[PDB]
This record gives C-alpha cells, sequence and structure tokens, in this order.
C-alpha cells in the first residue's frame, strides 16, 4: 500500500505532465497521496495563472464576514458576523492596518504558535465564498474555471443527467482568518490555488481516520452534537493541534505559499488559517473514486448547513433515502 503513514505529499509536475488534469490526479493517487487527505502541487516553472494581479482592487466583497470566536484557545467555535460591503482595495488596506496586520514573528512555526495562543482574542474579517475567477482565460493548464464539472462526471460514470453547475470561488484573507474543520459538500474533492499574498497553513486528518475526529468533536462540542448528527457541516468548530495530539487524533500540517495548489481528497477533514492578506481560488471536483464517498457522505438536516443549488441533485441521485429529510432541512 502506498503512503501507509498518510503523509502529505508534494508534487512537482513538469509542463508536460500539467496538461491532463484528471490523469495527474489519478497519478498522485497511484502514489498514495489521497491517504493524507491533502496534497500540494507546485506548478511547473513555465506556468502562470495570469499575467499580473495589478488590477484586483476593484473586485467587491459584498458580505465580508467578521469571525468572532467563543471557547478556549484550543477548542472554540466561530460565528460569522456580516459586515458592510467593501472593495478588495479597501479590504487589503484594512488587513494591513495596525489592528489587523500580521505581528512580528521569527518564522512560520512562531507564527503558528501565536495563532493558536491568540486567535480567540481577535475577530479578523474574511472575504469568503465570492463567485468568480482570477485565472486568465488563456491559461489552459489547471485553470480552475475550466475543469470538467461534477455533473458531467456523474453522467459519465452513472449515466444520469442532472441540473446544476460547478463554478469557482474567491477567498480574500487576512491574519487569523480561519477555516473551520470540515470535509467538502458531499465529501467531494477540492482544489485551491493561492493566487497572491501571504501563506495559508492547513491541518488535515487522513480520510481513513475521519471518524476519530468526528468522535472527538462530539465530545468537545456536546450541545452542538445533540443538535445535529453532522454538525461539522456547519463549518464553525476549531480544534488545535495540541488538542488533537492530546487526544491521539492522527493529523498532518503544511503551509501553502502563493503560486501553489492544494488538493483535498474525499472525506479529508481540513482546517487552517491565513498568515496575512491573501487571495485564494477554490472549487470542488469529482473523479470516479469519489462516487462511493458521495453515496456515504453525512448530511446536516438541522437546517444550519444550507448549501448550493447543485447539491440537491447529488443527494437526490446518490442518497435517495436521505433526500426527503435533507430537503426539509434546506427548505
Ligand atoms: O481557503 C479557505 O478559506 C478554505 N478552503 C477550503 O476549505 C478548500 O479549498 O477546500
Ligand atoms: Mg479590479
Ligand atoms: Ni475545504
Ligand atoms: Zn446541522
Amino acid at each position: 500500500a502506498q503512503n501507509p503513514n498518510c503523509n502529505i505529499m508534494i508534487f512537482h509536475p513538469t509542463k508536460e505532465e500539467f496538461n491532463d488534469f484528471d490523469k495527474y490526479i489519478a497519478y498522485m493517487e497511484s502514489q498514495g497521496a489521497h491517504r493524507a487527505g491533502l496534497a500540494k502541487i507546485i506548478p511547473p516553472k513555465e506556468w502562470k495563472a495570469r499575467e499580473t494581479y495589478d488590477n484586483i482592487s476593484e473586485i467587491l466583497i459584498a458580505t465580508p464576514l467578521q469571525q468572532v470566536a467563543s471557547g478556549r484557545a484550543g477548542v472554540f467555535t466561530q460565528y460569522h458576523k456580516k459586515k458592510k460591503a467593501m472593495t478588495v482595495g479597501e479590504y487589503r488596506h484594512l488587513a494591513n492596518s495596525k489592528k489587523y496586520q500580521t505581528p512580528p514573528h521569527q518564522n512560520f512555526e512562531d507564527l503558528e504558535r501565536k495563532y493558536w495562543k491568540n486567535r480567540i482574542y481577535n475577530s479578523p474579517i474574511y472575504g469568503a465564498d465570492i463567485s468568480g475567477s482570477l485565472f486568465d482565460e488563456n491559461t489552459k493548464q489547471w485553470n480552475l474555471g475550466h475543469l470538467g464539472t461534477i455533473q458531467d462526471l456523474l453522467e459519465k460514470e452513472c449515466g444520469v443527467v442532472i441540473e446544476g453547475v460547478n463554478t469557482p470561488y474567491l477567498y480574500f484573507g487576512m491574519w487569523k482568518t480561519t477555516f473551520a474543520w470540515h470535509t467538502e459538500d458531499m465529501d467531494l474533492y477540492s482544489i485551491n490555488y493561492l493566487h497572491l499574498g501571504e501563506p495559508k497553513t492547513w491541518y488535515v486528518v487522513p480520510p481513513e481516520h475521519g471518524q476519530r475526529l468526528e468522535r472527538l468533536a462530539r465530545e468537545l462540542f456536546p450541545g452542538s452534537s445533540r443538535g445535529c448528527g453532522a454538525f461539522l457541516r456547519h463549518k464553525v468548530a476549531l480544534i488545535s493541534p495540541t488538542v488533537l495530539k492530546e487526544n491521539g487524533i492522527p493529523f498532518n500540517r503544511i503551509t501553502q505559499e502563493a503560486g501553489e495548489f492544494m488538493v483535498t481528497f474525499p472525506y479529508g477533514y481540513h482546517a487552517g488559517f491565513n498568515h496575512g492578506f491573501n487571495c485564494a481560488e477554490a472549487i470542488n471536483f469529482a473523479t470516479p473514486r469519489w462516487i462511493d464517498y458521495g453515496k456515504m457522505a453525512s448530511q446536516c438536516s438541522c437546517g444550519e448547513a444550507r448549501v448550493t443549488f447543485s447539491m440537491d441533485a447529488f443527494v437526490r441521485i446518490l442518497q435517495p433515502e436521505r433526500y426527503d429529510l435533507w430537503k426539509r432541512g434546506q427548505d
């Protein structure tokens, strides 16, 4: 079995290898990359996502989210308070202000220490989940707005024809902005490209051990657990590496820098934080190996998780028994 310790693997495709996206995913899995839940892909040196970023300040963040924490430093939840719209130029200036900027630090490890010590005492503002793309239309390789769609994968593998579309999302981060422990909708893959700015640190639990993380989360967040049988779908809970280590939960960590891709694999729980002002682009995708994960994915029916139009069809076709109850949640 390849990669039996479930380490995060890093890949350096050549420009030739960068032509066929699906093929390269299947290659990485041949090497065991999925066992980690997360892989890093460093693009060939000849590749570029776009010529410059010189004109991105005019993008609008219609609903910036202030991430307010509750709990203790290593075990907390965050709620998203909606703020007034602002442009990327306004948000970048805010990120760089004395109130919100990255503190002085020695290296990534020192910064990670300061994040876990101090996160809860601040409320950074995240421009998350903005439909759009920063890939140039002329970028033909690994252009996250030109991927094969999940609907088309389900049609090719299973023959069924469904409504729905699959588009990318932009994320504008600042110091301490946080993504809570989650898997993707329907336990899909994700791919995330860090277009510019400061790094993003990731934590990940191997898919084969995801239920260990779920059981810990039920113990640490016991009222949330009674409220919903899949409350990590709410994307609000944080658990630190120290707490994970104390409770024996297998995990890995890695820092993504500008110009790098990350892939999350089906049922790979992940969480993390941004080091400073940055912009990432991410999208979900599927392969044939996903289908079985899609069929088994948990679902939030309490009503909190409230997701996309396109997830309806996935539930309806892969999980017809759950369909009814999950749609009561969504309506
Ligand atoms: O970048 C972020 O804030 C969160 N991204 C993801 O969870 C992902 O790409 O799957
Ligand atoms: Mg602009
Ligand atoms: Ni994700
Ligand atoms: Zn729920």
